């Protein structure tokens, strides 16, 4: 019912999910000079185990790696979070050129891709779905990707894309440590927001890392080789699967650092 094409793209989502015009929608354009330095925030800690990954899937909207979230082994804690949130899955948003692809932008600048590590408040809610509807239910850590030098650990992931090039396909993806996709800095911007895809619920505490990671153009190209379409269909490459910046509506963006 929704996608990233000319007829079902982000500009039309509100026709189906009215909350798309809400007061805490994501993503947003981060004006670094207007972010509020908040030294009162606790250190952001991403405590990830190496073998919690389950599979890699092309769900028609992105490529997603799902995790075992039975306990609090792989969690994010600190920063603006009151407690630990368990990692459920990570996925990406990307474009067709280096000038576009990320959802969040910084001072008007977009990156070729953005990684989203999705976590939920399992201590408070029974299911991820239950959490995805509550204001304090989710915590998504966003990491910008820039193109430059090849990323060693990313190779395992980009090499796996061929087997999930078609929509609705999946493959086993064991022992991939999402910590390998994090930058050396834990500085970030945070603000109250929403899921960036339908149902667009305003249940996400966003934590956007300041430092991007880089992958090579070859690796980025592997993402663009994915398809929005199934095997027996006219091929349409999965690109520009991002939602543009939404109105801030008076929300305060906090920063764990001084610009
Ligand atoms: N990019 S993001 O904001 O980081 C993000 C994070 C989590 C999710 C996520 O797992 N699904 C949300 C969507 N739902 C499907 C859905 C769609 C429409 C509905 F009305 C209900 C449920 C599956 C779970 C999606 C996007
Ligand atoms: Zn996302």
């Amino acid at each position: 019912g929704w996608g990233y094409g000319q007829d079902d793209g982000p500009s039309h989502w509100h026709k189906l999910y009215p909350i798309a015009q809400g007061d805490r929608q994501s993503p947003i354009n981060i004006i670094s000079s207007q972010a509020v330095y908040s030294p009162s925030l606790q250190p952001l800690e991403l405590s990830y185990e190496a073998c919690m990954s389950l599979s890699i899937t092309n769900n028609g909207h992105s490529v997603q790696v799902d995790f075992n979230d039975s306990d609090d082994r792989t969690v994010v804690t600190g920063g603006p979070l009151e407690g630990p949130y368990r990692l459920k899955q990570f996925h990406f948003h990307w474009g067709k050129k280096h000038d576009v692809g990320s959802e969040h932008t910084v001072d008007g600048k977009s990156f070729p891709s953005e990684l989203h590590l999705v976590h939920w408040n399992a201590k408070k809610y029974s299911t991820f779905g239950e959490a995805a509807s509550a204001p304090d239910g989710l915590a998504v850590v966003g990491v910008f990707l820039e193109t430059g030098d090849e990323h060693p650990s990313m190779n395992r992931l980009t090499d796996a894309l061929y087997m999930v090039r078609f929509k609705g396909t999946k493959a086993q993806f064991s022992c991939f440590n999402p910590k390998s996709l994090l930058p050396a800095s834990r500085h970030y911007w945070t603000y109250p927001g929403s899921l960036t895809t339908p149902p667009l619920s305003e249940s996400v505490t966003w934590i956007v890392l300041r430092e991007p990671i880089s992958i090579s153009e070859r690796q980025m190209g592997k993402f663009r080789s994915l398809l929005f379409t199934s095997e027996d269909d006219e091929r349409i490459h999965m690109v520009n699967n991002f939602r543009p910046p939404q109105p801030l509506k008076g929300r305060v963006v906090k920063a764990s650092f001084r610009a």
